[PDB]
């Protein structure tokens, strides 16, 4: 457990924190906007996961300024996490 | 065939197993839920592929707890597999 | 121009070939299926690009067996290409 | 701050420039086309972000030649940027 494992390990933990907080903040931001569908927590968590994994079906998405702002954080933290693990497994193989 | 090839090789094999099992379990989980479209195996397999590749058009997606839970596994195993191959080809080039 | 550049270079070239051929074969496969929207070449090329980049909005997608089969090739060749360039730039930085 | 940091650093800066310019050029290209929804700047910026991150929900997408052409640049610059950072963190861990 040097640096190339603690980084990916913390990123995975941080990601889960972002997913939980992101789904919570999304509901807070999306409510008050007529037509918004991202207004309940259980499906907001499902949205955050498919957002952080860059899947993004289209069944759920933010339509507000702060809602979309929260979404961007979920994307970046998502790509970084899934990208930091990739760079982690790369360094592992290089050192044999 | 050291470690940086057996890992990506097994990941590719494991991915296919996840895609097949994921498409099967998705149908089992989605059926019983009014309005769900992911309820037949042939298109479920197509959904699993576009899910694991993080494409996610929006033509098919789970709407149940366990259905979405299966989806998350397909995503993670998908990103990992396509990410483990990337880290595999990286190590190959580093060692010249 | 060793191996970690010719690989990514060929992948980029191969990708364009897949995009052109994929868009052509998609139209051939999707036509004959009632309701299919991926039935003209100019927008098929646009679909292939957003497919290979794993974006996948949902404005265009295959609904046939062979159409979806062509799509999978576009995804895999897409992820590999954009992934082989990433592993190429990684090796470049490692060697200083 | 050698090469494996200035590259990812410039890519991040360049990405923001592409997102801003891309959202601007998208509106210019999409307007004049009946049915197009990507016709205002604030939501165009939101579209560019979810495009560069390869999320692509389906709530917004270009339907014109030049609009889709701008989109491709946003995708490529997006994948490259998020990919150049990944290759940056990889080299960092390899050198210990
Ligand atoms: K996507
Ligand atoms: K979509
Ligand atoms: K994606
Ligand atoms: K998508
Ligand atoms: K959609
Ligand atoms: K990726």
């Amino acid at each position: 457990s040097a640096l190339h494992w603690r980084a990916a390990g913390a990123a995975t933990v941080l990601l889960v924190i972002v997913l939980l907080a992101g789904s919570y903040l999304a509901v807070l931001a999306e409510r008050g906007a007529p037509g918004a569908q991202l207004i309940t927590y259980p499906r907001a968590l499902w949205w955050s996961v498919e957002t952080a994994t860059t899947v993004g079906y289209g069944d759920l998405y933010p339509v507000t300024l702060w809602g979309r702002l929260v979404a961007v954080v979920v994307m970046v933290a998502g790509i970084t996490s899934f990208g930091l693990v990739t760079a982690a497994l790369a360094t592992w193989f290089v050192g044999r």
